[PDB]
């Protein structure tokens, strides 16, 4: 049993360089959004909520854990806003990913009224009402879903606390059925299955428009091979109903549709050799024109997959980092005689989760050129 | 590619966290030891020039590896200094931790002449010693195996450095055939397996002299019975005769032979009802004095092996966090295709060599109540 500063020196030593890095890292992130407008948009204003809400857990929450673990003489109610200020600001953090995943849904489904449905200042109100609501969530057991009626008194004599008081010890003022039910399953685990499905759908969203232009792309490149075999009007005036239909489903396109209608007419009189070389004259246009915006679309659309994939990414790492402290929880409160959960993993499992303050910085830097590019020039200036 | 300056700000905080783990946890050591007249014996002085290695490493390795890391402009030799300080401390922490397990060898084995074989000035000239050799081994390249003949140019040109200067990167001025061979194969493999070799001895050693105790306890007991189960003086006569020869080996016993002789002379008088009445004495004899000494004897032997164990398990650790590095540099060096060790593993395998100097402390106060109390008086004080 060696002297129980030492031990938590390490923890105490391992939380402060967290916090350095998670307000460091964060701090970057909101420079770089106020400083480049190319950075202004809606996902940008969810992701400088996010990154408040991980400056405030290098600024509070860290402090707040460190202090927590001494188990230091404090009024209940008291003791109970340090023990759940950390649950605030994991509930911002699900909505804040949760909102980034609907944008990034809205943007890939619906472009064409992406503009008018997402609004700079509307994202604003539902940041704040996600604030409010987080509050709310984070801070229940203050409300009163707490164990201050039944306070561990010979704790609280033991260490001289004084009338009114108790020891503050998180798993002592917290109840366990309000992390795993409540916080847990309803709070962070939900939201968390929505979210996976809304990126399995943003997903398929964009496999599947990518399809469609290769569909549209080899339905025009195949019905000019059904015309020049043809031998017959009424195959070449097939061939090119299917094509105009096509060619008006992807909207140059004047110019195609003109050629697919001066072919069309010729077929209508009978004069099939006029027709197909009528028909011939698509290939130049194909070429100088519809080539090119097929690979515009299909590169927008790439991009959209990538902005989309690094957005998974940021959500993923939550998971990964939460999931373990929720799973331990679910064990002590589940399998009430199970010998499990040693102190020196419940501290790495509280690590592990205020490391997740520290990585999306570094996420945006890997994988988006404009943060990236502006976090080098906040650092030369 | 994100900018340099955000990946290693991690290596840089956790390199730091390090050092101010390493420099608290081991001048609380020296303070222990310093205070403490019952902590200070020959091991102990080991235990110093270890913790004070320790101590540097925090306070000059550390702020080396964070600068070497950058590749600053310097003057090659001035490189190959900050480049090989870490070896002459790690071969410092060898030679300390060879001598311990020496010095555990020779208490266990010939306790008779510890006292006069090792002696505490002559441990200060041992230390003195180690440390010398610890630079010459360490600082081998400084004496001109190194890379300083063959300048990577073009990276000093890059940099802009002066003529005379060269980009410092560890790898760059240290031969890769002078970190496997000279001080992996050398001065880290031998020793630790000359350690092991020791410890090995001394379990067998502490092993066998349990078993010792136990036989002649055992030869005592059996050969009693053997007396009362008698029907002739001559096999009364056999079993004092070997009772005797192990009360003298196993050398309360004065009473205990000369309460033997007294049987045995009866014996050759062919009395042997009386000899038998005689041999029954000894029972009170070993109740009273020849037990105790033998729980004596088999508690002072379990604590020697409680303390041989604290101290492998301090060897153990230094090849544990030290082997990842060595190993890397084997594959580097021995497979020069491979593709293999990203500059993350390098950096994991560099934060695990230098953990090494955080964990003794608390190997000391976990496993050694004179430690461990002392480091409680010196954080209450
Ligand atoms: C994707 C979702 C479903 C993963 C979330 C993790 C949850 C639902 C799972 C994963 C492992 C599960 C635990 C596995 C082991 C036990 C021990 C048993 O005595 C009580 C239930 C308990 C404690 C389970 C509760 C629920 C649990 C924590
Ligand atoms: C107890 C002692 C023997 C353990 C010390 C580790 C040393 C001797 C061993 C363990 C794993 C070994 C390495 C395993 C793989 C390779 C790849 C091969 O292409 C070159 C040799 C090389 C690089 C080996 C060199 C020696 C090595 C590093
Ligand atoms: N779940 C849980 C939990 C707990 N069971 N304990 C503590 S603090 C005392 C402690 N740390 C290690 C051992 N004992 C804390 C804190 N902060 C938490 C917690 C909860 C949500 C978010 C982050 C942390
Ligand atoms: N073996 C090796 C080694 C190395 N190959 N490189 C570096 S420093 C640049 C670096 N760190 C990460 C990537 N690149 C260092 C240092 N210090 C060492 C080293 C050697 C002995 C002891 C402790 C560390
Ligand atoms: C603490 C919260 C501070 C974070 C909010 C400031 C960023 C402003 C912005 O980038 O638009
Ligand atoms: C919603 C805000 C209601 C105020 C809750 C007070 C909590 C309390 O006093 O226990
Ligand atoms: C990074 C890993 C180090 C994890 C820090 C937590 C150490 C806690 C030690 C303890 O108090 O039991
Ligand atoms: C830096 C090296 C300091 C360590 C040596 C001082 C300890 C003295 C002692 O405890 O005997
Ligand atoms: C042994 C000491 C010898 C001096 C070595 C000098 C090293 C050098 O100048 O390269
Ligand atoms: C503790 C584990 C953290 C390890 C610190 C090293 C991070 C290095 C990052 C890098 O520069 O590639
Ligand atoms: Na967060
Ligand atoms: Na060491």
């Amino acid at each position: 049993g060696a002297p129980p500063i030492m031990g938590s020196s390490v923890y105490i030593t391992v939380e402060l360089a967290i916090a350095v890095l998670a307000i460091l890292g964060n701090v970057l992130v909101c420079w770089a959004v106020w400083l480049n407008s190319n950075l202004q948009n809606v996902t940008n204003y969810f992701v400088v909520s996010l990154a408040a809400a991980d400056i405030l857990v290098g600024v509070l929450a860290i402090p707040f854990a460190i202090t927590i673990s001494t188990g230091f003489c404090a009024a209940c109610h008291g003791c109970l806003f340090i023990a759940c200020f950390v649950l605030v600001l994991a509930q911002s953090s699900i909505f804040s990913l949760l909102a980034i995943a609907i944008d990034r849904y809205i943007a890939i489904a619906i472009p064409l009224r992406y503009n008018g449905l997402v609004t700079g200042t509307r994202a604003a109100g539902i940041i704040a009402i996600c604030w409010v609501l987080s509050f709310a969530i984070g801070l229940t057991p203050m409300l009163g879903w707490n164990n201050c009626g039944q306070p561990k008194e010979g704790k609280a004599h033991s260490q001289g606390c004084g009338e009114g008081q108790v020891a503050c010890l998180f798993e002592d003022v917290v109840p366990m059925n309000y992390m795993v039910y409540f916080n847990f399953f309803a709070c962070v685990l939900v939201p968390l299955l929505l979210m996976l499905g809304v990126y399995l759908r943003i997903f398929a969203a964009a496999r599947r428009q990518l399809a469609d232009l290769e569909d549209n792309w080899e339905t025009l490149n195949d019905n000019l091979k059904v015309i020049e075999k043809a031998d017959n009007a009424a195959q070449v005036k097939d061939a090119l109903t299917k094509m105009r239909a096509a060619a008006l489903d992807a909207q140059g396109f004047d110019i195609l549709v003109g050629q697919i209608d001066d072919a069309l007419k010729l077929a209508n009189e009978g004069k099939v050799k006029e027709a197909q070389a009528a028909a011939e004259q698509l290939k130049t246009t194909r070429n100088a024109y519809i080539q090119k915006y097929l690979e515009r679309a299909r590169s927008t659309l790439q991009k959209e997959v990538h902005a989309a994939k690094s957005a998974a990414i940021i959500a993923g790492l939550f998971a990964l980092c939460w999931l373990p402290l929720h799973i331990i929880n679910c064990f002590t409160f589940f399998c009430p005689d199970c010998s499990h959960a040693p102190l020196w993993l419940m501290y790495l499992a509280i690590v592990l989760a205020h490391t997740n303050s520290v990585v999306n910085p570094f996420i945006y830097a890997y994988r988006i050129r404009e943060f990236r590019q502006t976090f080098r020039k906040i650092i030369r200036s």
